[PDB]
């Protein structure tokens, strides 16, 4: 399932996000209700990481 | 249809924009009146995402 | 015809610039007096886009 | 052993980190208790270096 | 002739520089006394352009 | 001989550094006591150049 980046950030800051598996521009997201989806980073977002960390999201990268 | 980046940002600032499908420098735009056009990012714009999000534009990226 | 980047920015902020067709580092410029020339971005300039937009320059990118 | 980036930064902030061997996005980490693990940088983090240095972490890069 | 980047910036700051022909990391420099030399950008310098422009240096890029 | 980046910066700001020959991520360092070594930039460091220049370090780049 695919979700819009803006919606994803909305969920991040609405404290609904548990984990974010970032793979290049691809982010595999797990919600706090265990729902899983994939979203893509549209353009370089320097504010992304700090946003995830400030909202206590589990952040993971891939080989 | 193709539209200039500056004009596109103007429309973003006048809330005529519903969605922005960003694919590299190519942005496929859908207006609130359901109209379609294409604009290109001229140079890297760090303020782009912030602008789209502040104006509640649905932002989506592509694989 | 080719013009120095510094001169180009001078013209941009002296309100003499109508349009800027950016193609990578290549900028195709049209003056308000319809004179046309080409200038090149020497190094990455994060202040460029905002400068063009603040001076109401038509900004266009290429495929 | 592999550890999540956010958790890794948490440990950096709790001074449990002695060394950080950065190799691209791969960081080989040695804790103050001599423990070893690997973490990956999820997206470009401009605050990473500053964070490591503020917490007196030995930072090393590889050829 | 080759000159160190720091020294080059010093000359820029002492207004001994007339032109700076930037070609990637290579800068071909012409002093106000018509003298020629070459300097290389050591790492990406976001302050370079701003420095050249503040000191009224003619800045040019190459295809 | 190879030295940790953090240690290198420590030396830079302890005014022990005379010259820095940067070659990509590779920095060839000469101390004020004529000792020479090689260190590597671990991740992009935007604060590096300004740091070297503020501490009056000879900064040189390579072709």
């Amino acid at each position: 399932r695919k979700v819009d980046y803006s919606t994803f950030l909305q969920e991040v800051n609405n404290d609904q996000v548990r984990e974010a598996r970032i793979n290049g521009r691809e982010i595999n997201v797990t919600k706090k209700d265990s729902n899983r989806y994939t979203t893509y980073i549209p353009v370089q977002d320097p504010k992304l990481l700090d946003n995830l960390l400030t909202k206590n999201v589990k952040v993971v990268g891939e080989p």
